[PDB]
């Protein structure tokens, strides 16, 4: 978690909106169990492509003001903004090899 940008429905038109270079953001909640299980990937995806990446997180639940922005229909999704702009989008469960193929193409 010391990499994770923690997301809020009051933070996002700053910390994603106004922010350029790529950000990747998890869409979760608690109840999700595929969700959990992906969490320690990205705290090692947040690491190997620092600098190139950041990575966030929005609760769902905490904040529900967010996903209905962008049409998100279930959770995961990730949503990869460039310069306050979605740029690739992939839902539902990724492994660490597939999240970084998904990266290494859109980065
Ligand atoms: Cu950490
Ligand atoms: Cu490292």
């Amino acid at each position: 978690s010391d990499k994770i940008i923690h997301l809020t429905d009051d933070s996002f038109d700053t910390d994603v909106l106004k922010a350029d270079g790529a950000i990747l953001v998890d869409f979760w909640a608690e109840w999700c169990g595929p969700c959990k299980m992906i969490a320690p990937i990205l705290d090692e995806i947040a690491d190997e492509y620092q600098g190139k990446l950041t990575v966030a997180k929005l609760n769902i639940d905490q904040n529900p003001g967010t996903a209905p922005k962008y049409g998100i229909r279930g959770i995961p999704t990730l949503l990869l903004f460039k310069n306050g702009e979605v740029a690739a989008t992939k839902v539902g469960a990724a492994s660490k090899g597939q999240l970084k193929e998904f990266l290494d193409a859109n980065l």
